[PDB]
């Protein structure tokens, strides 16, 4: 939809510019989920999806035959600083210097293509780790499972072992193909959705000491949690897809992540069961084209709500951000529009929700060009200051904080990114010269007495024909 | 010299295809020294000298107008397992995407050109970074510092004061201008040597609670310690660099690294006063052609030394290991020959300490064009199995570990890289497809009942026009 998206990008975690560098540390160029738990001693283990090594260029999943196909990889993180990025250091790996597939497939189309990681958490000292046997993919959001089943790790996620766990999906509609676990005290809830991204969504609960065991599982029915899984009944109507479920200690309450129809949107209740909210908008299609995914951050506090996203056309996961006050309800939403340039094909005059910029300026458009999406504007000169700009409505004597990607021209060597007046003002800013990967700056600042900023970044382009691009630019309140 | 280097390559820590990613993360392109200290509080601070970023390409020192020079860059690392690299968690930025220079220099060339950090230490709550203040460049090993001074940090590195504490260089001869500190008890043992690298090493003390305290330190005099800094008499005879020393409690003695003349050497002792024991080869000219620093890491343990080496070419840091017995002498060293490809500009038979290749082979020579160095072996064709091997002698029974450093073109599907009987046979290897960035490979196997193996690496080419580039190949015992 053409809704707008309150959620800000923090950083790409794979791929080609990511922070993390996992396409030089462990061949992993391109993939997708960023599935997260906690692993009970100090670290958040991360699960991915279909995963390409060096050869793959995009757009979209799917490399070239030495592409080192993987159906899934692993990686461990320390990292409790979200806002600066989520840093990876550790992969489960095979040979060194190659991040291995943990849960082997059979890669037979029509049989068994791949096998992909769906929800994860740990229980003591085990790690465990829910999976579906994928027989054949279809059209976009369409595909045929085998089984759910669940993988286990007594050594920190190092080494797998496939249980003898399995939901089997004899006639294609067993409802719990796709899982989402959440654990509240004793219990875990295990949601359920069928194969693709077409139906609802159903809940279970087992003791979090018996997860491996079926016969402990109980489902809700509408009026109890009974033995048969065919007594299940629908909590959230359809469309849904992958999900993830936190229990949010700031707002206490249940926070529901999924891909509904065009849109990532988030739910919320105090029963598992339900009644859940009505869908509020995480992500829009229209801001972030095929989307997919959004997994919580496990560490997520005070309301500050960090998640993974993927994208198809760079094939890659990003680190996402919203902000919840304690209802529940979605907050402070970047006040930047058309923060990804997706919505346009031409700047506008700066006013009005729209960006402007000095000659020679455009939204370059092709696949994957965006840092994330097709769409970033670019800026570029031979001769003076050459900057993009919007004004943004704020509230007099808040506080913000500015966020944005961009990179320069080798030869760049004077730019800046920042707010000022709309007179020309400036009001805080940073400085940069020249930037190879796509590169985050982050700029805080009091509106002071005015009611309007302009945010924006620029390059000096005396010294030579000089260009800078940008995207995904972030104005949040700050508390 | 043509010494043979010991010392094995373990990971590029710094600038490009570096796994750490300091270019894209913090526009740490290129850099020198990586001067490591225990921060007291679970972490690794490591302080650089002259840094320079995105638009610098090498060879050696130096960059465009553009190249974002900083004197000095602090990163941090918490990675207990340096056998696998050091990855860096953290570092001092401002803006937040550039890692900022945290003691400020006038860059006035022949007044301040410029200000290098030469050791690190921490008492307490308090962070110390020694530096020398220089007022110009010579010729290589040549140059004037001002004084000697020393920064200190109270939050763990992230902001910096230059103290009042300085060893001015009045008469251009000041013992005390470049220092390396260790810790033992009570004490801190200061070492020294003049400007540049042609004098010799002194050594100072102080109570590890009074470093900032120039009336507490006291002054080896050849027969005791004295308060009078011109009463000092030289240790260790020139010529001496940068320095650093650590207590080995495997060995119960003081280690110390220094590039001395040409080749990067160790001396032992068990009182900082001496005697020190002679010189042994770390590292020679011949293998790794214009190096400098080393630096111990303060985590060192069970006789495993792992070291930081700085090279002109690439203009980056390299962590490097050798092992040493409970005497301090350096054992189990690299066993192939012309480890890094340097001694010659073309291949040869593969036997008596020579590498072999198959059609299309060579030496590729050029400015910083090996991994380190100017040389790396390549290998190409368009049909069958195309490898580069060496014959190295190994013991009966005993059990090795071979890595090395190797990266193909794109369109790679296949290669090898192990250990083989002379007849071609493989005892063990692992299983690359595309490689991109410089990656190393790491093989353990037992040498069984044989005299010689061959280590190789290679690509198999049926599949199109394909070749793979290789450098730094190690082959040590195991334990
Ligand atoms: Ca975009
Ligand atoms: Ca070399
Ligand atoms: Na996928
Ligand atoms: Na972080
Ligand atoms: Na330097
Ligand atoms: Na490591």
């Amino acid at each position: 939809t053409t809704s707008r998206t309150p959620a800000t990008v923090v950083e790409k975690l794979t791929g080609p510019d990511a922070p993390n560098n996992t396409w030089g540390r462990w061949d992993i160029k391109a993939t997708d989920l960023g599935i997260m738990w906690d692993d009970g001693a100090g670290h958040v283990l991360t699960a991915f999806g279909d995963t390409f090594g060096n050869s793959w260029t995009g757009p979209g999943g799917g490399a070239p035959p030495n592409g080192n196909w993987r159906s899934n990889v692993l990686v461990r993180s320390s990292d409790g600083d979200l806002a600066d990025g989520m840093l990876f250091d550790w992969a489960a790996q095979g040979p060194q210097g190659v991040a291995r597939e943990i849960i082997p497939s059979k890669k037979i189309n029509g049989v068994e293509i791949t096998t992909i990681p769906t929800t994860g958490i740990s229980v003591g000292k085990r790690q465990y780790l829910g999976f579906m046997s994928v027989k054949q993919w279809g059209p976009p959001g369409v595909w045929d499972t085998n089984f759910a089943g669940i993988a286990y790790s007594d050594d920190g996620g190092g080494t797998w072992k496939v249980s003898d766990t399995r939901w089997e999906n004899a006639d294609g509609h067993d409802p719990f193909q796709m899982q989402a676990w959440v654990q509240k005290g004793g219990t875990i809830y295990v949601f359920g959705t069928q194969n693709g991204r077409n139906g609802p969504a159903s809940v279970a609960k087992v003791p979090a000491s018996k997860l491996l065991d079926k016969s402990a599982f109980r489902y809700w029915n509408g009026t109890d949690w009974s033995r048969k899984e065919s007594d299940a009944v629908p909590v959230m109507d359809a469309p849904m897809s992958e999900m993830s479920v936190q229990y949010d200690a700031y707002s206490k309450r249940f926070l529901m992540m999924t891909l509904s129809g065009e849109d990532i949107i988030m739910r919320t209740a105090t029963a598992p069961e339900g009644p859940w909210t009505p869908a509020q908008t995480v992500a829009s299609s229209t801001d972030y084209p095929a989307l997919y995914g959004g997994y919580f951050h496990p560490w997520n506090k005070d309301g500050e709500i960090y998640f993974t996203m993927s994208q198809w056309n760079p094939y890659n996961v990003y680190l996402m951000r919203l902000r919840i006050d304690r209802d529940g309800n979605i907050i402070d939403p970047n006040l930047v529009t058309d923060a990804s340039f997706e919505r346009s094909t031409t700047l506008g005059d700066g006013t009005n929700g729209t960006w402007a910029a000095k000659p020679n300026s455009g939204i370059d458009n092709a696949p994957a060009a965006g840092f994330t999406g097709d769409h970033r504007a670019f800026v570029r000169y031979n001769s003076g200051w050459r900057d993009i700009w919007q004004d943004v409505a704020v509230e007099r004597g808040a506080k913000y904080r500015l966020t944005g990607f961009l990179r320069t021209s080798v030869n760049s060597d004077n730019g800046f990114f920042g707010a000022r007046t709309l007179d020309g003002v400036p009001i805080g800013e940073i400085n940069f010269h020249s930037v190879g990967a796509w590169t985050r700056f982050t700029v805080e600042f009091d509106a002071g007495d005015r009611d309007a900023v302009q945010v924006f970044g620029g390059v000096w382009t005396n010294s030579g024909d000089i260009w800078m691009q940008l995207d995904d630019v972030s104005l949040t309140k700050v508390r």
